[PDB]
């Protein structure tokens, strides 16, 4: 079967032919859509097929399909799988692993960089102390004094599903959001919830605008454990505008690492709760949602008085012209402080290029048009004119339950 | 299959339950969703008009009624006879209505109840048909208090005499290839304007020159005919803060009235139906002017503003956007033509939608083309989930009739 797709700007037509290798479901059928909806323990019957479909992509990659080597691993894990009822990954299929999941990963518009990643096997963790190193070493690494690399930390698979090693932070460096008895929030107010649970296992809130969460690392099933990231590992950007003086007034900043840690790896049907990545920042994700979401700081009421903007109607375009000033701020603050980050014409200008070439040699490229489109601006970036399939293809990164939902306490 | 749907900036969570009457496909599977693709008998046509008449007279409190049974037998009774049937203009009325109501693409639906419906059904002649669009025009118009009116030409019957008007849209730019390889006008139109000429349109060849209309009746040959020129009510474009903006010579017409889709009602087809509202802003100073294959002003603009255009990192193209955004509201509010901002727009859509589940069980609504072009998420609608899923009464995409025409 071929698919055509369109782009509606240049009338450049591709064909996908990769679709042919999905697997998992949409959430769509022929009489629903559901392409704007955000959201959606294993037998040895559902695992070997799961393993030889991945051993044989990882085979044909490095032109070995049918090789001896192929079928002797293909072998091992058959047996390794009867006599334990799971498998380990050798570490080349793991980094293999990694990195195909992002590529697949349909929701990221930072694909093209997805053969560049770097991968720390911490497989070999056991305790909340442990993976507390590892992260540490993943935060420097990444960071590199800010010139940022892409990494991934990979912490034990899944056994039982009752001895889980999981990161309870939706992502490693965030900060914390207190409600008031007068209903306000004082510092980021989607972290809430998290920040209620990280001051009931006993941290100490500064309760500040811009306070860094501690960690809340779980191993092995067992109860997680707070830890402080070291000060001197969380790079932070002060914001400022080239023009406006009075922005750095403000009193915002941001980190500048964005690391996803509470979503689950699957390679090769091997489940992997606990791996935490990170890359650098497309502006908008500060500027934008960050900063201009209503449910978040919510700060274009005062950077538009700031600006002295007509404000009485929506019709003079107040919170769209705010909305560029402080997107500009961000962009300008990292660069000026030789902090990795992305605009978002960069970077959805190579994501096109990146999604052409991964039809030309993959036959497609599974991509979710709702993410993929920035925040502001759309149409004045080439992925709005940019017809996209989504489809999900494995290794491939999941969302999970969130732990404390879950979780059985030991006590 | 019964569906909740989550607002993220809120946490409301609505309960979809009209899916269910859903009929036509999404072209989505359960493998891959192509919810960001723009085009994904006798027999026949009983089940549609029945389809049709139970909701019609469920809508009306008289669902089981002896009227309702008497409708269908004679709806039956003349599809068996005569392998069609007509209409009551109770029926058409509803059914126009409800087809903009199930318009899942369209963000100004809070409106769907108050539609000016013309039928033009006894309309015989491309004369005619050029008689109705004008009085469309004008009473749309209104010197710029817009009223939303439909125009309905006569059903389609054997599929040889339809009725099509050629124009996609009433009212738009002819564009013209110049010999320097450019493009003079509006890009988006060079193929039609070239068909009006080959019918012997004589083009003025300028930036802004409204479109004749092409007029097809009853499967004969479209005939040409100009929409007076006091009727297009346009506004020149001025900003409220740069005195320079005026200069660039931009304008644009006031009344969006597209022309090219099928109107669905009870398995009928109306393939001549054009349809008008008032504008969004962003439609013109977002996309008729900055799409790069339209008219594509970005650089000029901001050479005016004097912005530092050598890095895509000091967002100039996004100030420069703004700023032709606000020159167009403002340009329509001085004038007093009806105009939308995509904030009030998409706030309205979310209290519209609101009011659907509420009252109806849902609002099939395609989040792609909902949420504008511009400030994505700083609108509502960005933060809403929404299901898509094709109810009938609609409109219709068709095949472009150059395409079709046995000449
Ligand atoms: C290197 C530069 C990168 C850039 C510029 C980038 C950009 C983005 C952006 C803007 C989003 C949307 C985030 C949101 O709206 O919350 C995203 C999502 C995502 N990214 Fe990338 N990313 C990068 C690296 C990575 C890496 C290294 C991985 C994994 C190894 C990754 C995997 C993902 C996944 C799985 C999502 C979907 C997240 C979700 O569903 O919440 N990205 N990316
Ligand atoms: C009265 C104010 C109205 C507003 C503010 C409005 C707004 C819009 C906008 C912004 C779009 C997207 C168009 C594009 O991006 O090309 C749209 C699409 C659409 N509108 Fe509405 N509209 C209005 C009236 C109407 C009326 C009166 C009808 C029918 C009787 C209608 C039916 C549709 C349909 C079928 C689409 C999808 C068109 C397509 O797929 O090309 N609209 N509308
Ligand atoms: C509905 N989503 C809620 C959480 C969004 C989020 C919060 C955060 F602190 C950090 C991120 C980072 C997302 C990301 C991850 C990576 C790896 C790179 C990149 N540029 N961006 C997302
Ligand atoms: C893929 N799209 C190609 C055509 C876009 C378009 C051009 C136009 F002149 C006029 C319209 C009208 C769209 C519209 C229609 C109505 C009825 C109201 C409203 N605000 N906007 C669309
Ligand atoms: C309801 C809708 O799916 C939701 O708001 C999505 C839209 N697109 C998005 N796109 C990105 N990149 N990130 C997001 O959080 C969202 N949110
Ligand atoms: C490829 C993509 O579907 C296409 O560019 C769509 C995106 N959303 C849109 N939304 C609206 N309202 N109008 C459009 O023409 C489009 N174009
Ligand atoms: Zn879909």
């Amino acid at each position: 079967r071929f698919l055509k797709v369109k782009n509606w700007e240049t009338d450049v037509v591709l064909t996908d032919t990769l679709h042919l290798k999905s697997t998992l479901e949409t959430g769509c059928t022929e009489h629903i859509c559901m392409g704007s909806i955000m959201l959606p323990v294993r037998t040895k019957d559902q695992l070997f097929p799961l393993a030889k479909e991945f051993l044989d992509q990882y085979y044909s990659s490095i032109k070995r399909f049918g090789s001896k080597a192929h079928m002797d691993r293909l072998e091992e894990v058959n047996k390794e799988i009867e006599s334990t009822s799971t498998y380990q990954l050798k570490d080349t299929e793991l980094i293999y692993g990694a990195k195909h999941a992002w590529r697949n990963a349909s929701r990221c518009v930072g694909r093209i960089q997805w053969s560049k990643l770097q991968v720390f096997d911490a497989r070999d963790c056991t305790t909340a102390h442990g993976m507390f190193n590892y992260i540490c070493n993943h935060v420097k690494y990444a960071t590199n004094k800010g010139n940022l690399r892409s990494a991934i930390t990979i912490f034990p698979q899944r056994t039982d599903g009752k001895h889980d090693f999981r990161v309870w932070n939706s992502q490693l460096i965030r900060y914390a959001g207190y409600k008031q008895p007068d209903g306000s929030t004082l510092g980021d107010p989607a972290n809430v919830q998290f920040t209620e649970i990280c001051i009931q296992q006993g941290w100490k809130a500064p309760r500040g605008r811009f306070d860094v969460l501690p960690l809340l690392l779980q191993a092995n099933g067992n109860d997680p454990e707070l830890f402080q990231i070291p000060p001197e590992l969380v790079l932070e950007v002060p914001i400022r505008h080239p023009k406006f003086d009075w922005f750095k007034d403000l009193g915002l900043k941001w980190y500048g690492l964005p690391a996803v840690s509470n979503m689950l790896l699957e390679i090769g049907g091997l489940e992997f709760s606990a791996c935490p990545f990170s890359g650098w920042y497309m502006g908008t994700e500060i500027g934008v949602r960050d900063y201009c979401d209503n449910s978040r700081y919510n700060i274009l009421e005062e950077v538009a008085k700031k600006m002295d903007l007509d404000m009485r109607k929506t019709s003079s375009l107040w919170k769209d012209q705010a909305l560029v000033e402080i997107n500009i701020a961000v962009l300008y603050s990292f660069q000026s402080d030789k902090v990795t980050i992305v605009d978002h014409h960069s970077a959805t200008e190579s994501f096109i290029k990146h999604m052409e070439n991964e039809y030309r040699c993959r036959g497609g490229c599974p991509a979710d048009w709702v993410w993929i489109v920035p925040p502001m601006s759309g149409s004045i970036t080439p992925v709005f004119h940019q017809e996209m399939l989504n489809y999900r293809l494995t290794p491939s990164f999941e969302y999970q339950p969130d732990p404390w939902n879950t979780h059985v306490w030991k006590g």
